[PDB]
């Protein structure tokens, strides 16, 4: 697991996320980056398309993984709510499964029909 | 006649003005101003617009006790009129009943084509 790979051969500004992406820690960059005999502001041209490239498909890789972070958590939830209505079903309570959702989604926008004192003494009411 | 009528139940910022119309002195405000669980800025929403409300409705109940006031003000002086002209009728002379109304319009509204000078004048002549 810890040892680093780098790719060599070929390795461009354009496709050098990829290369991220499939699991090189970097690259090692030969004639896209210098051949013998480009002005040395030919170097400092590519040099700054490659570390543009790494910073920027090396952030847009932790934004993917953040993504992919926040993204799960919503099933364990959705799971555990499926599995608490088939609780209730076993005691005769079915609930409307769209009211459910929608509940979800107007508080987490600030929109909830109903207040926090409000869902809070429901929840009581439904316990009882 | 001096007991104050307050109107309480279903009294909104919208329909206040028909309460204090119809002879409320005023209205106590219960649901639609405070429900349990509202936050303070709706209290302070509902009790601005109630406030806005009796005030701006009781504003045009006053401007229509005004325009009341001013509206007979008319009425007395146009039947003075009419029953100066019967007296005259008596006497054998009948007034041309458009001029006279033009001349109170004109003069209202600061375009007599006489002058308040041959007014005076004209008025000792019909004596005369």
């Amino acid at each position: 697991s810890d040892i680093a790979v780098f790719a060599v051969g070929g390795v461009t500004p354009e496709n050098l996320a990829q290369w991220i992406d499939a699991g090189c820690a970097g690259a090692g960059l030969g004639s896209d980056l210098y051949r013998a005999g480009q002005s040395v502001e030919r170097t400092a041209q590519q040099a700054a398309a490659f570390v543009k490239a790494y910073r920027e498909a090396q952030k847009q890789k932790e934004q993917r993984q953040d993504q992919k972070s926040a993204y799960a958590l919503g099933a364990s939830l959705g799971r555990y709510m499926e599995n608490s209505l088939k609780e209730q079903e076993k005691l005769g309570i079915k609930l409307d499964k769209d009211q459910l959702i929608a509940g979800v989604q107007d508080a987490f926008a600030d929109k909830s029909k109903l207040s926090d004192q409000e869902i809070e003494q429901t929840l009581q009411a439904f316990e009882a």
